[PDB]
């Protein structure tokens, strides 16, 4: 047991989700993240297959743990007396998707292509597992910069899938849908389409497309960048104001732009420089 295992490196990053710390596994010398949660700040808790209670965002990572590399895989956690530490594989050379549109600005229909459907993959695997991601958005992906595979990461602010409201919600407001905001009701997996209609938008215009609440209630999208007409029409699919006129998962990947998608390996060599 105890970190004498790992060694510490620089702080990634502290927010809404703890503090994030480079490491490396002493016994074999693997890239990890070293994730910090105070008790404090963990307003939703679960029990595992074994039965103990621990953090809900540890729940859901054990739920969707597995070789598929379009999730983050949770390798170890610890309690300590005021904080749950927990140890995640970390790719490298990785760049998040935000600081990559950041450096690029709005990207190429091919590329943003690329990214969504994997996105697209991740999402489905987390949903087939049962769990609901509840803050898709750049930040929470990470582009592992040699094989041109991303990886949903973040799961602080998830919960277990279920077919009824959810009237509940801690992840990111300007990706929230419009009946989050006027009801603070909504259901998963169409609250979980909204999202990815932002985070389309967000690649291919290089900045999301609504900061306000009144926007989100508008439902109104200007397109700032030149983008093709299938890929504004899914777009604007994934952002219909009622629900049920949301595509599904499976609808958003038989839509016309989705066709022939390049392979992971194929997008680093054309655009990431492999
Ligand atoms: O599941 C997760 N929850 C978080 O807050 C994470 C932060 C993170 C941030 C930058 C890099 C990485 C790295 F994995 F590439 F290191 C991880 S991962």
């Amino acid at each position: 047991p105890l970190e004498s295992q790992y060694q510490v490196g620089p702080l990634l990053g502290s927010g809404g989700f703890g503090s994030v710390y480079s490491g490396i596994r002493v016994s074999d010398n693997l890239p990890v993240a070293i994730k910090h949660v105070e008790k404090d700040r963990i307003s939703d808790w679960g029990e595992l297959p074994n039965g103990t209670r621990v953090p809900m965002e540890v729940v859901l990572l054990k739920k969707v743990s597995s070789g598929f590399s379009g999730v983050i895989r949770l390798l170890d956690w610890f309690e300590r007396p005021d904080s749950f530490v927990l140890i995640l594989e970390r790719p490298e050379p990785v760049q998040d998707l935000f600081d990559f549109i950041t450096e690029r600005g709005a990207l190429q229909e091919e590329l943003a292509r690329s990214f969504f459907w994997q996105v697209l993959e991740a999402v489905r695997h987390c949903h087939n597992c049962g769990v609901l991601h509840r803050d898709i958005k750049d930040e929470n992906i990470l582009i592992d910069l040699n094989r041109g595979e991303l990886k949903l990461i973040d799961f602080g602010s998830g919960a277990l899938l279920k077919d009824t409201v959810y009237t509940d919600f801690d992840g990111t407001r300007v990706y929230s849908p419009p009946e989050w905001i006027r009801y603070h009701r909504y259901h998963g997996r169409s609250a979980a389409v909204w999202s990815l209609g932002i985070l389309l938008y967000d690649m291919v215009c290089g900045d999301i497309p609504f900061e306000h609440d009144e926007e989100i209630i508008r439902g109104q999208v200007f397109f700032r960048q030149r983008v093709s007409s299938e890929c504004q029409h899914l777009i604007r699919w994934c952002l219909a104001l009622r629900p049920s006129d949301r595509p599904t998962f499976e609808e958003i990947q038989n839509h016309p732009w989705m066709q022939d998608v390049l392979l992971p390996q194929e997008t680093a060599e054309i655009h990431l420089h492999s």
